[PDB]
């Protein structure tokens, strides 16, 4: 079954979601040429622990060594912050945050373009975010997740890009990853009709080249097989009576927090 959050639970999710979003708003100025992904991670963790009085759900999860995931260019996901990896002009970087506050999880990520942006990097990030937005605009009770996954894939592939199959969105609450699975492509296996109160994430991973990926030897880093650029954006949401509410909205988001279909 899919857990239907209570008004009280949803309010706790709003708090956790806001905190996650605020980590991304906070780190923005630090994402520039020369900075290491390792330092970015420490800055995020100190902020979460000392200022938000929360905890990173990533640190130690399934054995993950850091507080946030930072993936650059061809890295698809789960990039491990390293003191020796420095951002450079033109890089596109995803910082993925997940905070636990008062028992509930807030999960979100965004792409940052470092230094002078390249038109393709800028295009891939924009299209990826738009694929997330178009999906969010479809969320409402009665619709099947298969439809949303189908729409994301259709849009992304129409741009000459591909959708990563190995990873998906997920239900979220007191647990980091809960049912249901939220695929970002069409699958004959998906059959989940949305209901008010459900809280989950949408987080498409899009490759500029082919969909195939490769896992490095550190047991976490995932890259595109052809080494093409890959981008991702993620938001945690709650299904309302007539649509949804984005719990991890940021000041830079170009979409409203509350999406009504009334
Ligand atoms: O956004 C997510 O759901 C996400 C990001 C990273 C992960 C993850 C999933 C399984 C094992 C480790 C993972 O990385 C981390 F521990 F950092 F959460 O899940
Ligand atoms: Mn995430
Ligand atoms: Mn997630
Ligand atoms: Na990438």
């Amino acid at each position: 079954a899919i857990s239907i959050k209570t008004p009280e639970d949803i309010e706790k999710m709003r708090v956790a979601g806001r905190l996650a979003a605020e980590v991304l708003e906070m780190i923005e100025p630090y994402v520039k040429p020369g900075v290491s992904t390792g330092e970015l991670d420490r800055i995020c963790n100190d902020y979460i622990v000392n200022e938000q009085h929360a905890v990173s759900a990533c640190l130690g999860y399934h054995g993950y060594p850091k507080s946030v995931c930072i993936s650059i260019n061809e890295v698809v996901c789960h990039g491990i912050p390293d003191d020796a990896k420095l951002l450079k002009d033109g890089d596109i970087v995803n910082i993925d945050v997940t905070v636990i506050k008062d028992g509930f999880h807030g999960d979100t990520s965004k792409m940052f373009i470092v230094g002078k942006p390249t038109i393709m990097g800028e295009r891939l990030c924009r299209i990826t975010q738009e694929s997330l937005y178009l999906a969010l605009r479809m969320v409402k009770p009665g619709i099947n997740l298969r439809e949303i996954g189908a729409a994301i894939q259709k849009f992304v592939e129409a741009e000459g890009f591909s959708v990563v199959r190995e990873y998906c969105g997920h239900g979220i609450g007191r647990g980091f990853h809960e049912e249901p699975q939220v695929l970002h492509y069409d699958s004959r296996e998906t059959n989940v009709v949305l209901k008010p109160g459900m809280t989950f994430t949408i987080e498409p991973m899009v490759n500029a080249g082919k969909k195939e990926i490769r896992t490095m030897k550190d047991g976490w880093t995932v890259k595109t097989k052809d080494r093409s650029l890959s981008a991702q954006y993620e938001h945690t949401i709650v299904v309302t009576d007539n649509g949804c509410e984005i719990l991890t909205l940021r000041k830079d988001d170009t979409i409203p927090a509350i999406i009504s279909h009334d």
